[PDB]
């Protein structure tokens, strides 16, 4: 389970902060979660997340956590 924790998203280093809330965003919207805490993803969202920013996803998955915005679970 990718889970995301949004308020931790907030605090995402200015600088790769856009693409992820909007990534988010988009995805609590389709789903009518206007009010949650926390997002579930998709395996798939993870690598297309790894292409938006130019990471292996193996390096974006261990940023996310050390951000909190991934739980060691997502491993
Ligand atoms: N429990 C569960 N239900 C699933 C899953 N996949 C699809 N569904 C259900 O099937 C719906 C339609 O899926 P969709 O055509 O992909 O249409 C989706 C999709 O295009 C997008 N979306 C929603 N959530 C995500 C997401 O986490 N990641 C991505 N990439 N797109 C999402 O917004 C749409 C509307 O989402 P919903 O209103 O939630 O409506 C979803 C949802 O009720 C799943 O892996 N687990
Ligand atoms: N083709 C297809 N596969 C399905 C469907 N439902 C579930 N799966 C598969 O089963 C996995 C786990 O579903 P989940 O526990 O609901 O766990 C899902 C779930 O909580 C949420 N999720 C993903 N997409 C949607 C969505 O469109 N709507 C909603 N409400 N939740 C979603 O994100 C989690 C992870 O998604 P995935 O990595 O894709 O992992 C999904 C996906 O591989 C479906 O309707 N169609």
């Amino acid at each position: 389970k990718l889970v995301l924790d949004l308020e931790r998203m907030a605090h995402v280093p200015q600088e790769k902060a856009g693409p992820l809330q909007r990534y988010a965003a988009t995805i609590q919207s389709q789903r009518g979660d206007y009010n949650g805490k926390v997002l579930s993803i998709r395996q798939d969202d993870l690598r297309t997340l790894a292409v938006i920013y130019d990471q292996s996803p193996s390096v974006l998955t261990e940023q996310l956590i050390s951000w909190g915005v991934l739980d060691a679970d997502a491993r």
